[PDB]
């Protein structure tokens, strides 16, 4: 209860210094995702709204956590960071977004300054935002630190099992749900009815499956058509598919936040993913496979990787989200914190490349 | 045996149940024998230098993976394989030829003249083999339940595949898993990494197209390309246009019954309802709502047949026929299975309206 208010205050910062929390937990850093999950459901009130008994909640997420491996990047910490991002993006105030309001959540840890500000929490039903948060928690569960391309190339059992389509992302969702159903001391959704649960599950899976970057430009196209058509009105908040698509793009952005954060955090995350890349290159080399781009430890091209990734993947996504007026910011023109971070970071790396 | 069979199968209404009966004790080998026969007829054995031993090893395994169930069995698999072969080889009125990169011709007929074309002339041999192999696999290890049943009951397969195309993913996944499960099966040993990778892709795409939840999606996409009056139809040079044609081809092959002689249509109908009723029997036992048309003690057999021919089969055949891809002959044009389809559609409309 003392600890609760300490943490919720730290996480109200977009640049939540998570690695300090991992260090502060030291010995019990393995429980980071379960503690943050609890904290955020309390903050959003999702516990009271769906009458979630704490024992099972904690049972499940404690299991989920342990399903994340001890690997540089695709671990409990990443899962937690992404969960934070989606929560922040869906709760915090957005300039010029209409409010509207089947239950809906509010973050106890802030009210919309005025009526010129809206929250996604006001426009997306609580059931749907819970899916997104739970999806964030699961989205990389039991990730083996290899890419889809690697698994397909090597005809890995998983790759065969899923016919080479969204191999990891299907496995994340499948083994996560398999866990949830694997014992009754996990069924924290016991107070949702058949239809609510069916739907919840659907929404979670769609959210997880959207994190595959092979589908990146497809998702991005579909979103600009709906949201960023100049002759259309953007997002019909009343429409089921328009709401899902918003959440899909939200988690997509949450999953790759680093370049839109302070350098300190961006670089820590970078360190993690390349270390995971190099382990894969090490294995590729051993099996006599062509070493994937930017995975040859004896040739980083770290500037080229960062710039390419910001330019081709992160940049266009954030601009679509920003153009659609869905990014939390404040009035002056509008100041969008992570668009500043993204631009500052994009410039630093353009610089290291050119010179 | 060879010349006997190939002559019988040159009939669109190939009387398969006679062949199953004629094979009697060796009726379990029907799919492997027909597979062999048709690759010989098309010359696919010589073109990809396929060693018979492994070919037969694999397909004999594949056969055994088909269960002893009313409808989704080796016989259905064989029927569908026949349909795709017939549709892709036989002469099509008014279709341009192009190449008759390897292409096949059926030893068991030449285009009567230059006013006739074959699909075999317009789709590469690699791609048509995928289709045929896909037909063979397309229902492998089918448990005689619907996707909706497996999803409803949170069956392990349904969880494994996150409720998307559950059976169709399993058909392709466990089929390929078998092919790779021992080297005495590798009949494609003379394709290079790229050719094989691609072949596999094409096979899976073909199998996954047989999910009827994607029916209206596939149907839309096809009429857009093929039957647009302001577009120039099918670019036979284009990879995606050719795949889509094969997808629609197998789609149509999987549900051919209504476009066959009433004798055959009704035999197939008998099979599927017997499979339906076994599922209803189980639904009843688990205290689940019995799915439409699955309560043996209440067939509504006319309503099922009429609905299915009108809403699923009818529109598909008309799209294929409008796009001028159906084998037929000049007079106007007589399309045999359009006649069958219409006569059958009328007989069922009649049993409904009147009885
Ligand atoms: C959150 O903070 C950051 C996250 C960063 C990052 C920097 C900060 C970064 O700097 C260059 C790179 C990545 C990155 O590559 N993540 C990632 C990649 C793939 C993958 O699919 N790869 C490498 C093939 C691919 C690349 C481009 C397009 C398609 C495929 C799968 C997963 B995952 O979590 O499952 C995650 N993430
Ligand atoms: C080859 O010749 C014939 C084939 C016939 C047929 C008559 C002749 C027939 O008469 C009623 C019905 C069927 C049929 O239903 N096949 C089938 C259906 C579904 C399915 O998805 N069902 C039942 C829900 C559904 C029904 C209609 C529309 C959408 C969904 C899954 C699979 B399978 O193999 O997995 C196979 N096939
Ligand atoms: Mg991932
Ligand atoms: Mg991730
Ligand atoms: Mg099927
Ligand atoms: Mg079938």
């Amino acid at each position: 209860v003392e600890e609760y208010d300490s943490l919720i205050e730290k996480m109200s910062n977009w640049n939540f210094p998570i690695f300090e929390l991992v260090e502060k937990m030291g010995e019990d850093s393995g429980r980071i995702l379960s503690q943050v999950m609890y904290t955020l459901f309390q903050d959003t009130g999702l516990l009271e709204i769906f009458k979630i008994p704490t024992q099972q909640f904690m049972n499940y997420f404690r299991a989920l956590e342990n399903g994340y491996r001890d690997i540089p990047y695709h671990n409990r910490i990443h899962a937690t960071d992404v969960l934070h991002a989606v929560w922040y993006l869906t709760t915090r105030p957005v300039p010029g977004l209409q409010q509207i309001h089947i239950a809906y959540i509010s973050s106890k840890s802030c009210s919309n300054p005025d009526e010129s500000y809206g929250c996604l929490s006001s426009n997306i039903p609580a059931l749907e935002l819970m899916a997104l948060y739970v999806a964030a928690a699961m989205h990389d569960y039991d990730h083996p630190g290899r890419t889809n391309e690697f698994l397909v190339a090597t005809n890995a059992p998983q790759a065969v099992l899923y016919n080479d389509r969204s191999v990891l992302e299907n496995h994340h969702a499948a083994s996560a749900w398999n866990l949830y159903l694997s014992r009754p001391e996990y069924n924290f959704l016991l107070h949702l009815d058949h239809v609510e649960f069916e739907r919840f599950r659907f929404l979670v899976i769609e959210a997880i499956l959207a994190t595959d970057l092979k589908k990146h430009f497809d998702f991005l196209a579909e979103f600009n058509a709906k949201a960023n058509d100049v002759n259309s009105n953007g997002i019909e908040w009343s429409n089921e598919n328009d709401r899902l698509l918003v959440c899909q793009v939200c988690i997509k952005l949450a999953d790759i936040n680093g370049p839109a954060k302070v350098r300190d955090l961006h670089l820590k995350w970078t360190e993690g993913i390349v270390n995971e890349f190099y382990e894969q290159g090490d294995e590729e080399a051993n099996l006599g496979l062509p070493i994937s781009p930017f995975m040859d430890r004896s040739d980083p091209q770290l500037a080229k990787l960062q710039e390419s990734f910001i330019t081709h993947i992160v940049g266009p996504l954030c601009n679509s989200y920003d153009a659609a007026g869905l990014l939390p910011g404040q009035w002056l023109r509008i100041f969008c914190q992570l668009m500043h971070h993204l631009t500052e970071n994009h410039k630093i790396w353009k610089e290291n490349l050119y010179f």
